[PDB]
This record gives C-alpha cells, structure tokens and sequence, in this order.
C-alpha cells in the first residue's frame, strides 16, 4: 500500500531518485510504525527529521508530534512535500542537514541517508536532545553499538556509549527501500545517560589515532614537553590508569578516568 502511494507519487511528479544523495525512500509501513513507537511521540514533542524523502514518515509524525523541523537538501522533493501535504505543524527546511543550523527539539525519529551518517552522529552527540530514533546502514549501527574490545570499537562508539544507552532495535533489508540499495539498514535507540560521560575531544582522538596501542604507548606517542620534562612524562606514563588496557578496550568511564589523571598533573590545562 506503501509501496502503491509510492509509485503514484514518483509518476505523478516526475521523480527521478538520484544516488547523487542517495535517494531510496522507505516503503515498509512497519518500520515507520516501530520508529514512531520506539521514539514515544508525545503531543509535546519537537521532533527533527533529517531527508524526509516522500514524507511517509514526516506525516506520521505530524499527526503525533507538537512540531516537525524537516531537512531536505532536493529542493525539487521540497516542492512536491508543498503540494502533496497539508500539515499545520512541519517546518520544511533546505539544505544539507550536515551544513545548515539546526533548530531546537527534544527528539530525532530519521532514516539517516547513508553518506552523511558520521557527521550527522558526532553533530547530534553535541545537542541536548531527550531520544533519538534513527535508521542507519547496517554496518555503520552495528559500529555505535560494538562494545569496548570488539573489532570495530572506534571512537564514534566510545563518544556514543558516552553519551547514551545505543542499541539496534531491529535489522531492516534493502528490500525495505525503494530503489533498492547495496546495503541494509537498522533502527538505532539512543538514549541519552543521566549519568552522561563528558571526554575531552582532544585526549579521545590522540588516544583513538592508534587504537590497537597500549595505553601508555599511545600517551608516550601524544605527550609534549610542555611544563613537563623527559623524566615528569615517564613518571606520568607508568602511573596511568587502566595501563594494562589496549586503547580499543576502554570504556568511557577510563577514559575519563585518564582524563582526570592527566588533568591533576597538569597535561591537560
Ligand atoms: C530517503 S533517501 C534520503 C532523503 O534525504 C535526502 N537527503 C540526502 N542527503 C541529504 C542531506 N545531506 N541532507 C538532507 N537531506 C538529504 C534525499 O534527497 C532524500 O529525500
Ligand atoms: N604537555 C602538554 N600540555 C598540554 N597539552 C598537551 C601536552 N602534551 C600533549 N598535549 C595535547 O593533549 C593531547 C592529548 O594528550 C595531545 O595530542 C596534545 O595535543
Ligand atoms: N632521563 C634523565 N633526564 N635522567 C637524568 C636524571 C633524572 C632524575 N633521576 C629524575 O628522575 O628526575
Ligand atoms: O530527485 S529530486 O530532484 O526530485
Ligand atoms: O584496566 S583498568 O580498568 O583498570
Ligand atoms: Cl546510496
Ligand atoms: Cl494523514
Ligand atoms: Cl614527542
Ligand atoms: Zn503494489
Ligand atoms: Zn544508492
Ligand atoms: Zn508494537
Ligand atoms: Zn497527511
Ligand atoms: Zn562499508
Ligand atoms: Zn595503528
Ligand atoms: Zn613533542
């Protein structure tokens, strides 16, 4: 029926998906339906949807939600939204969802178009936001969720884990989508920790540019002599926390226990 509404509209106006931006738009009801019921969308809520394609999902949302913000970088996509939908409450904004201010919202309930996956999460990891439910590529999900130690534990995962619960609520097949794409999906929760885990940026991507190093390895291959001599770094190095540790097997909480090592003697400020 979906799928039915789909091939209506794309003859109606002419649509052309482009892979340019990845176009494939979602065509399976049940997907949209358990977005919306993981997310709990309230008539209080402000939602933001980033590349709402045909509008399937946006209009479901507007039918629940206070207020939709919705990005689209087609402008053409735009104006077939302006005609197709009547809603009092979606806010239509253009542009590349990655490049144009956001506006103010509790939650996120998106398909995330595939290219921009990585910058979309590390922008939507520095907003205060109640719940994101967003759908990415498979592989790039099951890399926010990997766990400390695994073989793709990288530092998206460890900022996300930082941030929030992650976990896949369910695996969507390429079959879900028209066109069809080369790669599957899932629908990523986040919730957002009360007890959130705030990382130094710097300490994290010194620490990630060699993952697989120990610990005091990859301090020995960061730390400067910068109000610190020779002998003061190597008394630093041998006393870190979690110095039995790989890089790639920490959890937020030693990171941060790092951090406020180093920051006590004076390595970072
Ligand atoms: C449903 S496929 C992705 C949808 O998002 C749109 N889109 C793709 N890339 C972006 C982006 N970077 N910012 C906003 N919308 C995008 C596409 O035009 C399509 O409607
Ligand atoms: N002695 C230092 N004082 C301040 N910042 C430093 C010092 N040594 C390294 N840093 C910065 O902190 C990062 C994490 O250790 C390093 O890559 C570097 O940018
Ligand atoms: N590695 C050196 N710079 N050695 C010179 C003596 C350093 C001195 N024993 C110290 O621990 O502060
Ligand atoms: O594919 S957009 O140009 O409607
Ligand atoms: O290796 S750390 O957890 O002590
Ligand atoms: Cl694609
Ligand atoms: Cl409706
Ligand atoms: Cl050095
Ligand atoms: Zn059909
Ligand atoms: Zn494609
Ligand atoms: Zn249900
Ligand atoms: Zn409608
Ligand atoms: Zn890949
Ligand atoms: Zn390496
Ligand atoms: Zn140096």
């Amino acid at each position: 029926k979906m799928r039915d509404r789909l091939f209506f509209l794309l003859s109606k106006y002419g649509i052309r998906p482009r892979d340019s931006i990845g176009q494939h738009f979602l065509i399976i009801e049940d997907v949209i339906e358990k977005a919306i019921e993981t997310a709990n969308v309230n008539e209080n809520d402000v939602i933001l949807e980033v590349g709402p394609g045909l509008g399937f999902l946006t209009d479901e949302l507007a039918k629940r939600a206070k207020k939709v913000y919705t990005i689209e970088i087609d402008q053409k996509i735009i104006e077939i939204l302006k005609k197709e939908y009547s809603w009092n409450n979606v806010k239509i904004i253009q542009g590349d969802a990655v490049r144009v201010e956001w506006p103010k919202f509790n939650k996120v309930v998106s398909n995330i178009p595939y290219k921009i996956s990585s910058p979309f999460t590390f922008k939507l990891l520095k907003t205060d936001f109640e719940r994101a439910v967003v759908m990415y590529q498979l592989e790039f999900a099951l890399r926010m969720v990997a766990k400390p130690g695994s073989r793709n534990y990288s530092r998206l995962s460890l900022m996300a884990q930082a941030l929030g619960n992650v976990e896949i609520v369910m695996k969507i097949g390429k079959g879900a989508f028209y066109p069809r794409p080369k790669v599957d999906s899932a629908l990523v929760l986040i919730e957002p920790r009360k007890d959130k885990i705030v990382l130094n940026e710097n300490l994290v991507k010194a620490l990630f540019q060699h993952r697989r190093k120990t610990v005091p390895r990859a301090l020995k291959d960061s730390i400067h002599m910068l109000g610190v001599s020779k002998d003061e770094i190597r008394g630093i190095i041998n006393n870190v926390p979690h110095s039995n540790k790989r890089v790639f097997q920490l959890y937020p909480e030693e990171v941060k226990d790092i951090e406020e090592y180093l920051k006590k003697h004076g390595i970072i400020s």
